[PDB]
Parts: C-alpha cells; structure tokens; sequence
C-alpha cells in the first residue's frame, strides 16, 4: 500500500512550486486536473490527502465513517483551540463533547429564539424606511444573537456598543483567517509564527473574545440554580459537577471556554455570509425573489410569522436556499479531517493521522449531479412535479460523523430569515441586476459588499 499520487516534494518546501497563487482551493483544483480524484499534496513537510468530487467524498466519510472521522488542525487557530473544544478535539475528548453539545442545543425552542431574532430584524429595517444600507453588519449580530441565546441565555440590541465591540473584532478574525497571508501560515507556521503576522492578531482576537466568555462562566456559576439551568454554559457546569469524582472526565474548564468559542466560531460567519449572498443573489434575479413571495404569500399569507413547519409546503423557496449554499459555496475546501487509522481508500493506503481535505467545492459544482453548475438554478433542487428533491451532490455542511453539528439550527436561520424578510419587504439596490457580479477568499468564499434596500409592503 501506498499514498494517492501527486508531485514530488521537495524537503522544506514540500510541493510550493506546484501550488497556484490564487490560493489553495485553486491549488488543489488544478492538480486535481492532473493527478485524479484523489491525491497527495505536500503542504511544507506534511502530506495531506485531497478528496474531489461527491463520489469520492461519499466514499470516505460516508462509507468509511469512522476510519475519515479524525479532526486536523488550523494552524491560525490552533493555538488558540490546541485541541479542545468540540470542532477541534478528536477521539474520546470529541464524542463526549459532541454528544453533550447535540443533546444540550436540541432543547423557548432554538426555532423560536430564531422568529423572535427575525420579527426583532424586521422591526430594525422598518425603521430605515427604504434606506440603502450595507446588511453586513445587521447579518452578523443576528446570527451571533442565535449563538447569544443558546449559549449566554440571552441576546443583544443591534445598536449595544458593547456586543458590537466585540462583533467587530471577532468578526475581523474570519477575514484574516481567510487570507492569503494565513494561507501561507497554513504552510509554514513551523517558522513564520516566530514573526509578525495575521496570525497575532487572531490570537489577540480570540483571546480577547475568551475573556469575557470565561467573565459570563463566572457570572453564571454565581448565579447559578441546578434545578432550572439557563443555557448551554448552566448544563454544562452541571455535568462538570457530576463528572468532579472522575479525573478522566473531558468536562472541565478549558473544554467549556472553547466549545462555547467553537460555537460562536463554526456557527456565525457561515450563515451570516449564506444570508447575505442569498440576498446578493435575490438582487440579480429578481423574478426567482418574486417566485419567493408568491410562493410565501400562499402559504404564509402577510399576517402570520413563518414558521419552520411551513418550509415542508415551500418545496420552491427550499430549494432556492439549497441553490444558494450550493452556489454560495462558503467552505470550498472543507475543513481538515485526518483518518483516525491507517486505511485502504481506493487502493491506496493513508496512514494514521495523515490529514485530509473533502473538496466540498467540487461536490457542490459536480456536473453528474447537477445539469448547470456554474449558474444559478433552483431546478437542480426540483422535479418535474415542482416537489424538492434530494440531490447528492449537496453537501454544503459535509457528511459523515463530522457532518456540521449546527446543520438544523443553520437550515431553520436560512429559512426564517430569507422568509421572514421577504414577507415584510421588496428589494432594490442602485446595480442593475445585469451588472450584479457575483464572483468572490477563499478558505471561505466571500461576497462583494453591496447596497440594498429594504422596502416595507403591505
Ligand atoms: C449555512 C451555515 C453553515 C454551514 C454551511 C456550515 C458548515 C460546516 C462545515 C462544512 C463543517 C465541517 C464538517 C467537517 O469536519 O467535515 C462544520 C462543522 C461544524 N459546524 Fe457548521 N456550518 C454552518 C453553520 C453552523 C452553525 C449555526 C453551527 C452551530 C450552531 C455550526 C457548528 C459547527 C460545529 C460545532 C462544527 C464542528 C463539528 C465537529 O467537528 O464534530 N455550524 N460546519
Ligand atoms: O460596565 C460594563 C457593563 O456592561 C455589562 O454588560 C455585560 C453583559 O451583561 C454580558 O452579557 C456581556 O457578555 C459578553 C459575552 C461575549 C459575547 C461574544 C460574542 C458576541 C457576538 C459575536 C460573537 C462573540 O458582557 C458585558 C460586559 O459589560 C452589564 O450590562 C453591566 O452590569 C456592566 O456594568
Ligand atoms: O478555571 C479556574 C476558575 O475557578 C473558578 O471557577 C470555577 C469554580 O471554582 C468551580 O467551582 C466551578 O465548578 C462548579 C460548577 C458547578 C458547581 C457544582 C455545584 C452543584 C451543587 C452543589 C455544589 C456544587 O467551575 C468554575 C469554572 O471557572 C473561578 O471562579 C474562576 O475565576 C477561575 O477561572
Ligand atoms: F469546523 C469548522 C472549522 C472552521 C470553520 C471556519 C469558520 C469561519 N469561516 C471559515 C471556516 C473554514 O475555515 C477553514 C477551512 C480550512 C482551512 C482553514 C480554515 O485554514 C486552512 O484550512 C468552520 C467550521
């Protein structure tokens, strides 16, 4: 056995000179025109296995599960995370900490929380009466608020300059760590974390946001009552009060700080940006957002708030969302895994811990799953009955034992905030739809910023 193909390194360097400026997505795309669905990519000395397209990601992490089910670090956040927290712990540490998370999120419901952060939006954008404005910003803080409720028990005012402090600067971490420069960082933190660099400045950051995370752990462990816990950070001090006799035990201290920055981490930018490309998208193509409202005018009507239950009747609007974060594609090279064992994949074999990239782009843009994937078309998400249909190509959240954590909570956002809003307004913005370009990154692929209008209907 043996590691897929791909260039031969060199020592240091490891395939440098094979790599594309444009970044690595673009690396990757180019030698998987060369090498095959899968191969081998040396990112300084490390190798690492790339995945293309659906079936090969398929196979993987849905048909070798648990052997594709290993976590691989980020080497901007690593030092902040080392290997706690649920996005970034591996082994026994993340089974414990993901099922305690999925079990404490999944009980006011997380789809209520959710329509009174949309009907607080709506009442926000009324009062601009028809202003242009930049919804970056309004994107963030509601999404965050969702995170803010679950974890903290509460949320935000959108003008609150405290929240808003600590936005920016959290905020300002995903732009640096989708850098270029970070990139690099990626490739040769062994040397360049030894200089000044973005890779400060998202430590500062994150640290920073941990601080007054750890500030409400206190602020909730002295108010705390066992008997009617809050919130994800009330659970879970309980659980580290049942688990005290255990040494063993992952629930402590450092595991709560940075699972509750894991949420805030995995579960913000992702959907805010989803949001706001989608309504880039609406901009371009105005009759698919006129499609949008009638199909909601007949469900829904004008009186009533969208409710979750109503996205089973809204096959149209559901797969204009599917087309959104397919088009969107907001994590194009997925986030690392490594194979907890050595594995037979394909004939090849991948050592224990060798890390591994699932190309969710290239799943997202497969021409065997969908007839036009370059442009946009909820049709890929629709029969000839007008019925949603499942598509496999769809895997915007991956797929297998890591498959996002917040899938539902982020589906029922997309949902009530792409309804809710167009219930209450129509839109505008002074680009011609024609002009409207919408090529973004990309260690997450980031949309134009743009001006829109919110106009109130009846
Ligand atoms: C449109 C919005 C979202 C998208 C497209 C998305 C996508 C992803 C992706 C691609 C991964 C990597 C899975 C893998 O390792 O292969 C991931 C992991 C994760 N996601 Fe999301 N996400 C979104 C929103 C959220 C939200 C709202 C939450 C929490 C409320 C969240 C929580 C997490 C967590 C905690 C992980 C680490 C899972 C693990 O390692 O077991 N995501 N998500
Ligand atoms: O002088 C400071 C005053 O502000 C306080 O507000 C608290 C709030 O009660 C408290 O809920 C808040 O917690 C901050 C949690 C950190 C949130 C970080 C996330 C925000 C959303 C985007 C992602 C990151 O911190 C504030 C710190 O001041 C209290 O309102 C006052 O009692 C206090 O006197
Ligand atoms: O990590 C060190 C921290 O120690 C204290 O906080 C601890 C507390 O010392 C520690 O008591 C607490 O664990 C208790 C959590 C739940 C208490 C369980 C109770 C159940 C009812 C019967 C009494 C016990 O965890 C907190 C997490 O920070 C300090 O308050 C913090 O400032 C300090 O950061
Ligand atoms: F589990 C999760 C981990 C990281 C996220 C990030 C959250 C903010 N927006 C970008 C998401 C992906 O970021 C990555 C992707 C691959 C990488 C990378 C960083 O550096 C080199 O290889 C989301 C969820």
């Amino acid at each position: 056995g043996k590691l897929p193909p791909g260039p031969s390194p060199l020592p240091v360097l490891g395939n440098l000179l094979q790599m594309d400026r444009k970044g690595l997505l673009r690396s990757f795309l180019r030698l998987r025109e060369k090498y095959g669905d899968v191969f081998t990519v040396y990112l300084g000395s490390r190798p690492v296995v790339v995945l293309c397209g659906t079936d090969a990601i398929r196979e993987a992490l849905v048909d070798q599960a648990e052997a594709f089910s290993g976590r691989g670090k980020i080497a901007v956040v690593d030092p902040i995370f080392q290997g706690y927290g649920v996005i970034f712990a591996n082994g026994e540490r993340w089974r414990a900490l993901r099922r305690f998370s999925l079990a404490t999120m999944r009980d006011r419901s997380v789809e209520e929380r959710i329509q009174e952060e949309a009907r607080c939006l709506v009442e926000e954008l009324r009062k601009s009466k028809g202003a242009l404005l930049d919804n970056t910003l309004l994107f963030h803080s509601i999404t965050s608020n969702i995170i803010c409720s679950i974890v903290f028990g509460k949320r935000f005012d959108y003008k609150d300059p405290v929240f808003l402090r600590l936005l920016d600067l959290f905020f300002q971490s995903f732009s640096l760590i989708s850098s270029f420069s970070s990139q690099v960082f990626e490739l040769f933190s062994g040397f360049l974390k030894y200089f000044p660099g973005t890779h400060r400045q998202i430590y500062r950051n994150l640290q920073e946001i941990n601080t007054f995370i750890g500030q409400s752990v206190e602020k909730h462990r002295a108010t705390l009552d066992p008997s009617n816990p809050r919130d994800f950070i009330d659970v879970y001090l309980l659980r580290m009060e049942k688990d005290k006799s255990d040494p063993s035990s992952e629930f402590h201290h450092q595991n709560l700080i940075l699972t509750v920055l894991s949420l805030f981490f995995a579960g913000t930018e992702t959907t805010s940006t989803t949001l706001r490309y989608g309504f880039l998208l609406m901009l371009k193509y105005p009759h698919v957002t006129e499609r949008v409202q009638k199909e909601i005018e007949q469900v829904i009507g004008s009186h009533r708030p969208p409710a979750l239950d109503d996205r089973a009747k809204m096959p149209y609007t559901d797969a204009v969302i599917h087309e959104i974060q397919r088009l969107g594609d907001l994590i194009p090279f997925g986030v690392p895994h490594t194979v907890t064992k050595d594995t037979q994949f394909r004939g090849y074999v991948i050592p224990k811990n060798t890390e591994v990239f699932p190309v969710l782009s290239s799943a997202l843009h497969d021409p065997r799953y969908f007839e036009t994937p370059n442009t946009f078309n909820p049709g890929h998400f629709l029969d000839a009955n007008g019925a949603l249909k499942r598509n496999e190509g769809f895997m915007p959240f991956s797929l297998g034992k890591r498959i996002c954590l917040g899938e539902g909570i982020a589906r029922t956002e997309l949902f009530l905030f792409f309804t809710t809003i167009l219930q209450n307004f129509s839109i505008a913005s002074p680009v011609p739809p024609e002009d409207i370009d919408l090529t973004p990154s990309g260690v997450g692929n980031v949309p134009p910023s743009y001006q829109i209008r919110f106009l109130a209907r009846h």
